[PDB]
């Protein structure tokens, strides 16, 4: 009995096996732009992904996930909020059901129909798995979804989306330049908070960018004909798998721009 995104095992349910679920610096959360105040302390952000290695597309039964080699400082995340060097290891997505819905944060109430998420660990802290037990371990690079135009940049990930359809299916992903899943500003809210799946860590500093890119609703349907099932069992589509905005509490969200 996992957790999930389902009517017996969603987010709500998350609390019981892992209690930070109600903790004091939970994501996502709704950015409201009128209270976001602008910091003059905010250093440029440096997204250097040039050198970027992507090896593998991975559904892992609750997203699917493009992931990096991080064995060096090949693609980096850098200034704004962050003190030091962060290296990109995999992006995901967050989608709906339908194109009202699907993102994680909103902003001013307003759900996107997805949410792009580029997930980067603090070299200082050697690995993974020892930078998401630290409050600065993870940077978060969040992108809005809407519908309208194609993205070109994505194709090539909705075109492999087939032959990764159950969770445990991986295939060889090389050469994918996330360069091309970028919007033209890199205007942003910042704050300090979590992942928004189990285990829920606190260990996030979030960037999520003001200006959402366009994805056709082709692209987005072939998000939706993903299983969140493995291979031999009954198929439930994998929609929804958004958790949503969680209080605010004790925090800040500071804004890049004026
Ligand atoms: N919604 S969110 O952006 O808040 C979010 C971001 C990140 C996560 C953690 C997801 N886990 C991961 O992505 N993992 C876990 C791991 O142990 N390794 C071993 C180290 C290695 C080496 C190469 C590639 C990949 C991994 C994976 C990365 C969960 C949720
Ligand atoms: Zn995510």
């Amino acid at each position: 009995h996992h957790w999930g995104y389902g009517k017996h095992n969603g987010p709500e349910h998350w609390h019981k096996d892992f209690p930070i679920a109600k903790g004091e610096r939970q994501s996502p959360v709704d950015i409201d732009t009128h209270t976001a105040k602008y910091d003059p302390s905010l250093k440029p952000l440096s997204v250097s992904y040039d050198q970027a290695t992507s090896l593998r597309i991975l559904n892992n039964g609750h997203a699917f996930n493009v992931e990096f080699d991080d064995s060096q400082d090949k693609a980096v995340l850098k200034g704004g909020p962050l003190d030091g060097t962060y290296r990109l290891i995999q992006f995901h997505f967050h989608w709906g059901s339908l194109d009202g819905q699907g993102s994680e944060h909103t902003v001013d109430k307003k759900k996107y129909a997805a949410e792009l998420h580029l997930v980067h660990w603090n070299t200082k802290y050697g690995d993974f798995g020892k930078a998401v037990q630290q409050p600065d371990g993870l940077a978060v690079l969040g992108i809005f979804l809407k519908v309208g135009s194609a993205k070109p940049g994505l194709q090539k990930v909705v075109d492999v989306l087939d032959s990764i359809k159950t969770k445990g299916k991986s295939a060889d992903f090389t050469n994918f330049d996330p360069r091309g899943l970028l919007p033209e500003s890199l205007d942003y809210w910042t704050y300090p908070g979590s992942l928004t799946t189990p285990p829920l860590l606190e260990c996030v500093t979030w960037i999520v960018l003001k200006e959402p890119i366009s994805v056709s609703s082709e692209q987005v349907l072939k998000f939706r004909k993903l299983n969140f099932n493995g291979e031999g069992e009954p198929e439930e589509l994998m929609v929804d798998n958004w958790r949503p905005a969680q209080p605010l509490k004790n925090r800040q969200i500071k804004a890049s721009f004026k």
